[PDB]
């Protein structure tokens, strides 16, 4: 009876946070969203009158540019899609779980084979971020019965406190690079790296597509490893975060009684 | 030196299903890439003859066109964001990690607030679907127990399967209800089924965004319980699946020398 208590307190907890969560963000964000509809309204007007084209065509020339914005057009300059690295990047977006959108499959047997790639490959990658926290604290053990001088593992909270320390440090210097390369301002570059981390992925902002990057062999390899090594920060960031969490659920079950 | 050696078998493993994925979807793609491109420019070209236009203007709009879409503006009648139902889409596509894109924060305050909404929000629903993997476990080994009259825990494999048919049935059962109510085929509704379920969101197919939604009470209700399901379902069965893997890769191990 005590699991099912706390399934069901759990969902309730989570409906009344899904509650106030959307009372929130729509208190924040509905006046922008209107002045921003009102501005493309106004824009959309002036070019009419500008140059006489009827509402129609406007709407059957921009339905078409829709068509060629779901093939990869941009009106800025953009790498290729599907060369080879396009593909390359794109089985990475796909394998993490982070799905970016920018780059989808349009063909009958593109998506076939998308499913079953998909279904091959993410426990994969699942199975990799595993073993991967568990070798950190092993290290970390080991790092730490060094430096003192088995039974020397840390506690849940230092591990904690040391994936926050490392997911900042990560993001930080990603951070650093990101701002004057493209176009970006440190605060956007920490939400980016937020958004990518925590395979959200809205795809809003997404990096590395330019067409001409400069010296464009060093710096992905650079964005390849810093998007690696936040991913796996994050995951066993939020990992640890969910047990504390059950511990503090099973805390208020005992104070209820 | 074994949980090295397997941590560097996977890694190269990984690197190699990379790069032959890469190779296989560049091969299926390009041709149909190149063609979209062409028939764009094809069309751009025939617009700007007929109108007697100038290309910069026609960048300079279409670049004003594309902002008004990160503000939600589209061509055929979307639902406005950022009302309560809105909001609340958004936030249930946040701590799910899903990310379709097709609403993001755009204002300072916002994105803090986003950064640590999802930070406190995550975890407490991986925990959920974890909660929910035990009790499903427990039931299955429940009913097994009383069909064949603790110890009755079923095996992994039965439990694969198990998982498998009903992440079959749920994609079968949603896509007979999208594929009527929307105007999209069978094979496409069992896609954005299969993307969504699994969390990768890549946001070119979305439901439930078409202003007027005939009785549009019940089919919120419906669309969130389908999606609530079918991703439960489809976590359990990639934990499953790289448990399998992990054994996989024990016996690799042991055979080579
Ligand atoms: C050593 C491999 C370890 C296993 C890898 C596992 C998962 C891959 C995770 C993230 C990759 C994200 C895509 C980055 C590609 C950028 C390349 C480019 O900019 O073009
Ligand atoms: C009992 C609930 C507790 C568990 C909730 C956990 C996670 C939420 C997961 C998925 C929700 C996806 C968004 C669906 C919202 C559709 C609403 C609409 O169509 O407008
Ligand atoms: C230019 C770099 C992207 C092309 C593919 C590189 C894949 C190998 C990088 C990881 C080292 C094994
Ligand atoms: C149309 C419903 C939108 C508001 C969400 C709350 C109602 C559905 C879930 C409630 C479960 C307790
Ligand atoms: C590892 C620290 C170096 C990363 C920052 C480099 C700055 C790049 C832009 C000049
Ligand atoms: C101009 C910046 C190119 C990237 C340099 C960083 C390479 C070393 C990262 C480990
Ligand atoms: C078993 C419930 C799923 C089937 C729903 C059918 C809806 C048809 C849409 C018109
Ligand atoms: C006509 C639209 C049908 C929506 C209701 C589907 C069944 C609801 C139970 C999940
Ligand atoms: C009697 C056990 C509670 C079941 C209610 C459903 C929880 C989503
Ligand atoms: C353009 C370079 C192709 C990828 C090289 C792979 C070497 C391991
Ligand atoms: C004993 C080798 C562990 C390697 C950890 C590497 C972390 C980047
Ligand atoms: C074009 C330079 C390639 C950089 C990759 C370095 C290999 C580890
Ligand atoms: C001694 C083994 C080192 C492993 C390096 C792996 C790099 C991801
Ligand atoms: C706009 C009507 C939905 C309000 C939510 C009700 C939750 C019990
Ligand atoms: C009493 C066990 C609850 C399990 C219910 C699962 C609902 C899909
Ligand atoms: C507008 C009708 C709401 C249906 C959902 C209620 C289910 C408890
Ligand atoms: C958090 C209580 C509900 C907010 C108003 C809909
Ligand atoms: C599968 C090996 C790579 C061949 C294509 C570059
Ligand atoms: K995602
Ligand atoms: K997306
Ligand atoms: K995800
Ligand atoms: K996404």
């Amino acid at each position: 009876n005590e699991d099912n208590a706390r399934f069901l307190l759990l969902a309730a907890l989570i409906v009344l946070y899904l509650l106030g969560g959307a009372a929130v963000f729509s208190a924040l964000e509905l006046a922008h969203e209107r002045q921003a509809k009102q501005r493309w309204e106004e824009r959309l007007a002036q070019f009419s009158r500008g140059h006489q084209l009827s509402r129609d065509e406007l709407r059957g020339f921009l339905r078409h540019y829709e068509e060629a914005t779901r093939a990869g057009i941009r009106v800025d300059n953009v790498r290729p899609r599907w060369d080879f690295t396009g593909a390359f990047y794109f089985v990475g977006t796909v394998v993490s779980t982070i799905g970016f959108g920018m780059t989808t499959p349009a063909t009958v047997g593109g998506k076939i084979f998308l499913i079953f790639y998909g279904l091959v490959g993410c426990p994969s990658t699942i199975l990799f971020f595993n073993l991967f926290l568990e070798r950190l604290i092993t290290i970390i053990a080991y790092i730490m019965k060094s430096c003192h001088q088995a039974g020397w593992k840390p506690s849940v909270y230092y591990v904690m406190l040391i994936l926050c320390t490392a997911s900042i440090l990560i993001s930080c210097c990603a951070s650093a690079m990101y701002t004057p390369i493209e176009g970006w301002s440190y605060f956007d570059s920490l939400y980016f790296c937020f958004v990518a981390f925590s395979t959200i992925g809205f795809g809003d902002l997404v990096s590395s597509q330019n067409a001409h990057y400069e010296s464009q062999g060093l710096y992905r390899f650079a964005n390849f490893v810093f998007i690696l090594m936040g991913v796996c920060c994050i995951a066993s960031l939020f990992n640890v975060i969910s047990i504390l969490i059950k511990q503090s659920l099973n805390w208020i079950l005992r104070k209820m009684d």
